[PDB]
């Protein structure tokens, strides 16, 4: 870099990429907590089939971000999720550039007010940035990890505008 990114929805060409993305149980669990490791092009699939707004971030020709919504209301909000980075290209600000996109399209399709962001405990940087992105906390729900752990999901939220 400089970073010169651009977006466009995500592609089935784009699956084998993005599935390489998670480099560990924990970082695949912070992105998608339903999936089983290891990951695979057909759970990712899986994902997008349920789910809307799949989009991908590229620079210099390289497929380096991916996020989509699990929920969306019209005229309501929509709740960010999948959202996951190469880790060649972590804190280069994909993940801001790819989130702001995402508002963008959450106001523009779904007439949202209200974006939601849950984030597992342990993931300072997805707090920190959040954070940084004006998202504020509003609740902590439990839930467990795959060894039966308990973690705490931070529900955040932020108006959109």
């Amino acid at each position: 870099g400089h970073m010169q990114l651009s977006h466009r929805p995500a592609e089935t060409g784009d699956l084998e990429t993005v599935a390489g993305f998670p480099q560990d149980r924990d970082e695949l669990f912070y992105c998608y907590p339903k999936a089983i490791w290891p990951f695979s092009v057909a759970q990712l699939a899986a994902a997008i089939a349920e789910r809307r707004g799949s989009t991908v971030a590229v620079h210099d020709g390289q497929v380096l971000g991916f996020a989509n919504f699990y929920q969306w209301q019209h005229g309501d909000f929509c709740a960010l999720g999948n959202m996951m980075v190469a880790p060649a290209a972590r804190g280069l600000g994909v993940a801001r550039y790819l989130i702001g996109v995402m508002e963008n399209l959450a106001r523009e399709q779904y007439k949202a007010r209200l974006m939601k962001i849950s984030c597992f405990n342990a993931n300072a940087a997805g707090l920190l940035l959040y954070t940084q992105l004006g998202y504020q906390p509003r609740a902590i729900a439990e839930r467990h990890d795959p060894d039966g752990r308990r973690v705490a999901l931070i529900q955040m939220d932020k108006p959109l505008e």
